[PDB]
């Protein structure tokens, strides 16, 4: 198959843009609608064929292990069925989620996973930004297309998308060439909040990533960018243009939009829902 | 101000609305970006309730975490921040926490250690009394207590539905009753159009009641209620401005962008959004 | 008539460091003495005494203590015979535990105040869990804890332990203007200090005490040290100025777990004594 | 070097035969003195070389991963020796996993939730309620730091064992009736639990430490007509050559309270800074 077995999946230490409703609550577990942001992002990793899930986290995350796992208590008061099916559906069976302590930066998070990769490829992939399942085809587009892209040429694969505003985004650097969505093209660098001037491109770092082996290394000499623009000097990595949506819920309004159009689409009250809002607006 | 104390029950597991609360509390869900707990015991303080009695579970250390100092958190943020974040559990205010051992009738007799033979406040967290269409601090609980040390008669809150078959009805003995008023309840029926919402200002006298008082083998508040009506003189309060049931799915789904329109700091540009994108 | 004294209040919030690395990520009062947390000791002392309303004033990272004395759902599932009915016994139903956050509140004058709203306006007995009273070498139901709430009940006078010690240079010695005191009596005391040749008595403070109403003002005043904290020695000696404040004479034996010796001591004493294993143990004590 | 570079301990299971102490904290992480008993087992797997620890838990255990990775809140609280005490507990460059067990299934279950971790790889397996004596042995030399040599150099599994008086009461290896010395490898040709004494092929224990060839894998994945640890290393026999090692020094068994009550006296005697003082105290006392 392909050497990208593993995503290593940094769970946020404390997402302060989202305090209070995080103080003490992961903002993985945040909900858009009825379920946590990570059970939306364990699902893309899996849809992509990923098996092996590396979390890389804190001692007050304990709530999205459990999410995964098996809830004894809860599934006795569920026999005492559909719902039950359900909690227990959350992981498949063949999907195996691990845990890491990182006890700073997602450079170091991902370095924490190391011990448990092995010098292969991973993904990479943050947990508080959401792909659209139904603008895009998991099973085919995004991190799944950019693994097979890797496996391919053994490039890596790092996925961006336009912005409007690019000062608020780390920016890559394709020497100017159009990307279309579904694309992977070279990327020469990588701009941290460029200043709009003099900005490399207007495509922001969405927050997933395929990466070689190689940045093992790199990152111990070494955030991930610098690992990036290194890993750069000594091998072609593309940037690969997102296809579809994505949500940041890493951000308040983000999260607020993204819980309204899941609302809207929700499988059991979604046109009941969007009626609502309809007359209600 | 003879009711200190608040009991809430929260110890259940939240099934409807699962899987979101699989592995936390319903009462921690966010409307927006407060769990619906913190918009409960704000309630309560706008009230002048000072002692939150949480009748709990195992698994919810998180609500009470969210309530008390997060050190490392604290290490964290920033001023404007730090401030709103120690500021969720005001000085005076004292949340304690009992562990029940099933029902609401039950959960109320767990905090009769805590409370002492005293008048208590009694109310339902995933229900949410809308802050902005009453004012919280004059209206509804603050008021039902407000008669309750005025009269020490008993208030039971409630609200018009539509569907009378749908619900239980309290018995005014044909009292029209208007927002902001209150009025003696005779019972209820499952006689007016009028339902209970949850929220309770309860005299010392349920106590012993409670204690002598089932359907799934659950002791039931109504039970003692109706006992506590028979030995006295218990009062419906009519609901003023809007309540929120986010204990389905729906009614939390459309607190959330109710609530989201209405924000502070990011009401208008997502109202904006929304009108744009529906 | 029964007591005023309603409820204990058991401090449980600190971190402590004494007994690290053990206590690093479990709490000090889990700690073993053979099979049984320190803990589940106190509560029962506790219990012997007629209290059956606790308060743990604690901190975030021990929910093992309350989870103790729970019921243990899986536990019990995968216990469905003794162990079942032990494990199913161990706070009694008659009994309320209720825990309250200490929060930021520094000091032991803190962790007691923090109990206020739920005890009252109303006397309480403050139990320190790192000090066992040995449940051998007396009656807990009549003597200690049960004696002083039983000699507050009769003369309205606060109570604090103390216990006799041949080093006052290493202890919390109070003053009962000479007077000679004998187990299970109670004499006031009239302040704390030691060095040797100036010593007040050999009595020192135990870590239990049978407060009356009048703490709670006193230590809502309490003078703080630095980042609010409040000693509850401070609010002690201004009850002790405020009214009448006895000492009273410790009966059998006290363990403190609060210290690695100590802690070690205890588990030995307490093995030999097992139910089960006393004598298993004891000789193989005897033979190494 | 070694291709054996992870230890897999099963943790996850509740602890019963020490209740009611165990109802609410993790049996492995009772004090042995001042220390847990995690403790032990982890600083055993490092001297041995190990650098990558699996632990299979349980939810109810994340005590067991702080008491490892660092107490923010506590360090603060600490900042002298103690706070470096504390930090070091894990050595920077040794790295603890988790990974969750599903329904309750054995130690051989336990050790098949490790694969996906590991992968096609030898590993140790360490049983953490049974605790290898530092004192007795050199566990940088001995022991499972023995055994991981063995394994590398000949590629045959090793099996941990010690002698016993009664068989009846554990699983004992058959090595064809030859004798093993303390630190000596034996090849063993099957292994049987808790045999009558009259048809037991040795009176070898198996201790609670193994170091396995990637061979007994595929081994594990199978589901009997129960999945045991001893029937995979019996089914590994039937195709490779496996060794039983001798312990050396002494072990204790931390997994019932009379060897978890006697093991704490034997360790506070020896501890560096209590132990004289301890000791003295027990001969009065004694």
């Amino acid at each position: 198959n392909t050497k990208v077995k593993k995503a290593v999946i940094p769970v946020a230490g404390l997402g302060t843009r989202m305090l209070p409703a995080t103080k003490a609550i992961p903002k993985e577990m945040l909900p858009l609608v009825d379920k946590p942001l990570i059970q939306y992002v364990v699902n893309e990793c899996i849809a992509a064929g990923i098996t092996e899930i590396v979390l890389v986290t804190h001692s007050s995350k304990n709530s999205i292990e459990n999410h995964f796992d098996t809830s004894f208590e809860l599934e006795a008061m569920l026999e005492k069925r559909q719902l039950l099916d359900e909690v227990q559906s959350i992981c498949p069976p063949h999907v195996t989620i691990m845990q890491v302590r990182q006890g700073k930066g997602l450079g170091h998070a991902v370095l924490c996973a190391h011990p448990v990769v092995g010098d292969e490829p991973v993904a990479v992939i943050l947990p508080d930004v959401i792909l659209d399942e139904y603008e895009s085809d998991l099973s085919q587009d995004n991190l799944a297309e950019m693994i097979r892209r890797f496996d391919e040429t053994g490039h890596s694969q790092i996925m961006v998308e336009p912005v409007a505003d690019v000062t608020a985004y780390g920016v890559v650097d394709c020497k100017g060439v159009e990307l279309a969505p579904g694309e992977s093209v070279p990327m020469v660098g990588v701009v941290e909040k460029p200043k709009a001037d003099v900005a490399p491109s207007n495509l922001a770092i969405v927050g997933r990533y395929v990466l070689s082996a190689d940045i093992w290394p790199l990152l111990a000499k070494t955030q991930l960018t610098d690992a990036i623009d290194m890993l750069i000097e000594k091998e072609t990595v593309e940037a690969y243009h997102m296809k579809g949506k994505s949500h940041d819920c890493g951000n308040k309004l983000g999260y607020m939009q993204a819980f309204v159009e899941y609302g809207i689409r929700h499988n059991t009250l979604g046109t009941e829902f969007k009626a609502w809002l309809e007359e209600e607006m």
